[PDB]
């Protein structure tokens, strides 16, 4: 079997992507956000309290005649920006783009945290790392991808993501009229339950390539990219009136600013994020000063290779039996 779901940016800056997924019989469409740095599928719910709801669209279990509650299980996360949710847990039918898993473990909100009510478009998030990060206690329970993997017709699924547009999630299959050039593959650590990888050097604008190992997470739910400080200052250096601003909480630049490209190593190749996608606008409405779209992981304890990054290329996520991790240029 395949899938192919088209992913959507929330908002004129791409902070993130949303993709409809059916759940339940008769299919309840709810537009979730695809992370690939987390393991759980969680949406807002008929059980979400009732103030901690603002817009967004829910998951009736009780109307859903495949929906099953899952004895005695619940789930708590916290992710890595401060936001979090939890609640319990049914198992259901979900399918994202004529793909399905029956039983499916889906994780109804209770609550969630007040990041999550403010944004009216983004319904639950469905987690694409490694089932180990789950957190449905007292039975961990498996993704989505996790489950469908066997069925597919190849243990794979990819992530194209647009700038400023709409991209795809395509799940069993490579679509290699999606990118250009070869893919290059790298390795991948499971041992923190991401897809980890090892970036072989980076470049600034038309700057000479570093060659440098830099760790990090390949992580769709992460609108930025993340990379070690003196990376970070040598980008923002090339500039002019760019700035670290504690107050803000980070890099700032004037937004007449022309941003240069940023490069990223794959083994020998290279992925170039262009000047563009690394502008996040104003950082209040009407100001001149603009947030900037790679930031220092110092204060993280992990690199985040993000949207900003992910969107520059095509990602194919291998989940075979050692999984690997490929980029292309597109």
């Amino acid at each position: 079997s395949t899938g192919s779901a088209t992913t959507t940016p929330i908002d004129s800056l791409d902070d993130a992507y949303i993709t409809p997924v059916q759940i339940g019989t008769p299919a309840q469409t709810l537009n979730l956000d695809f992370d690939t740095g987390s393991s759980d599928l969680w949406v807002f719910s008929s059980e979400t309290t009732a103030s901690e709801v603002d817009g967004q669209t829910i998951y009736t279990p009780s109307k859903s005649t495949t929906a099953k509650l899952l004895s005695g299980a619940t789930w708590s996360i916290s992710y890595g920006d401060g936001s979090s949710s939890s609640g319990d847990v049914y198992t259901d039918t979900v399918s994202v783009g004529g793909l399905t898993v029956t039983g499916q473990a889906v994780e109804s909100a209770k609550k969630v945290s007040s990041s999550f009510t403010e944004d009216s478009t983004i319904d639950g998030l469905l987690g694409l790392a490694f089932s180990t990060l789950n957190t449905v206690s007292p039975t961990q329970q498996k993704t989505f991808f996790d489950n469908a993997k066997a069925s597919l017709d190849s243990p794979v699924f990819t992530a194209d993501l647009g700038y400023h547009a709409p991209g795809t999630y395509n799940f069993g299959f490579i679509d290699t009229t999606a990118y250009t050039g070869s893919i290059t593959y790298t390795a991948v650590s499971t041992k923190q339950g991401f897809w980890e990888w090892t970036s072989t050097g980076y470049a600034v604008g038309s700057g000479t390539f570093k060659s440098t190992s830099i760790d990090g997470i390949a992580d769709t739910g992460t609108t930025l990219l993340y990379l070690p400080a003196t990376v970070v200052s040598a980008y923002w250096a090339q500039v002019s009136g760019a700035k670290s601003s504690s107050s803000v909480g980070g890099y700032v630049f004037p937004c007449s600013a022309t941003l240069p490209s940023f490069t990223f190593g794959v083994g020998s190749a290279r992925i170039v994020i262009p000047g563009d996608y690394i502008d996040f606008g104003p950082i209040s409405t009407g100001s001149s000063s603009c947030f900037g779209g790679i930031q220092s992981s110092a204060g993280i304890g992990i690199n985040i290779f993000g949207d900003v990054a992910l969107k520059a290329a095509f990602v194919v996520f291998n989940g075979a039996t050692t999984p690997t991790l490929g980029f292309a240029s597109k």
